[PDB]
């Protein structure tokens, strides 16, 4: 039972509006009915109404996140990773080694509270011999790795096992699409399945989309088809050995982009702007990258100036992922 107010039926909304004004109305229970009078739930007694205790049907908040798992309560804290990526209808979650034990019930939970997901995997390594390689251990749902993710008005066929992809960057992608001007020549140095490249293809005369992985190439071609784009050319190989010219460059490989800056500088016209993605230490994430980039400005004999320095997302530990947008003019 909870608190309520027995107000006649035709007098309902008046009271309701009145209580909304007082700040008494309680969203936690559904209004109950008696033939002559309703019973409006209140979070406290009020001066001008007939307060009654009543057994009221609580309204069930549909669960946000997965608080529906069952496992050891000690690990409940350790075990509930707070973020997981969901691309298309596939969900990928990083489970600690403390709770691999209950992985299946984790997956069973996710697919239950997210209608849209159909399968759930978990990131884990296989050990080849010397090197250790990654793989997605299936924990719940259908036995499918292929999904068509929806991002920015564009659909991306993807094998979430073969080609790498981060949906969190979606926002970031639009941010540069807005900075881009039409008629531009765009060079996606590291294109993936062209989440950047197609979006950008909506506003560019020509665009080259390159990647080292052939699965991302196959899927990029598939997306060129699926999204009705024709100003995109897929390119398999080391981006550095690709001598073309570009009005915009997109270096979305933060781990190593600092290597490719040299060739980035090499492929730019007077107008050209370069978006360069990198990793930086706490308290000076831009410092080194700006040091290197200014030096390169001297080397190649061009003048660079910076339009913006940002953090697209932080690495899980103390590391931060940066995005510099600098325009080069000779």
């Amino acid at each position: 039972m909870t608190l309520a107010v027995k107000v006649p039926l035709k007098e309902g909304e008046i009271v309701r509006r009145r209580l909304i004004e007082l700040g008494a109305l309680d969203n936690t229970y559904k209004i109950k009915r008696e033939g002559n009078f309703l019973l409006i739930p209140v979070k406290f007694p009020v001066k001008g109404f007939e307060v009654v205790e009543a057994e009221l049907e609580q309204v069930s908040r549909r669960p946000n996140s997965y608080r529906e798992i069952v496992n050891v309560p000690q690990e409940l804290r350790r075990f509930l990773p707070t973020s997981f990526d969901i691309i298309g209808n596939i969900a990928i979650i990083e489970i600690p080694e403390e709770l691999k034990g209950y992985a299946k019930e984790i997956g069973r939970a996710i697919v239950e509270v997210h209608k849209n997901v159909k399968a759930v995997y978990m990131k884990g390594s296989k050990i080849e011999g010397e090197y250790r390689t990654r793989e997605l251990i299936h924990i719940a749902g259908e036995n499918i790795t292929e999904t068509i993710h929806r991002e920015n008005g564009i659909r991306l066929k993807l094998d979430v096992a073969k080609v790498y992809f981060s949906p969190r960057l979606a926002t970031e992608r639009m941010r540069v699409f807005k900075m881009a001007q039409e008629g531009e020549v765009v060079f996606d140095m590291f294109a993936g399945v062209g989440p950047f490249s197609i979006l950008l293809a909506k506003k560019a005369e020509l665009v080259f989309a390159c990647d080292i992985n052939p699965w991302a190439i196959k899927y990029l071609e598939e997306n060129i088809k699926l999204n009705k784009v024709n100003n995109v050319v897929p390119i398999l190989g080391d981006s550095r050995e690709i001598e073309v010219k570009a009005d915009r460059i997109i270096m979305n490989l933060p781990k190593y982009a600092h290597e490719f800056l040299e060739h980035a500088i090499s492929c730019i016209n007077d107008g050209g702007v370069i978006h360069y993605y990198g990793f930086g230490p706490e308290g000076d994430p831009y410092g080194w990258h700006l040091e290197r980039i200014r030096e390169l400005a001297n080397k190649f004999g061009v003048k660079v100036e910076v339009l913006g320095k940002r953090v697209i997302r932080n690495y899980a530990p103390r590391q931060y992922n940066i995005a510099i947008d600098f325009r080069v003019s000779f």
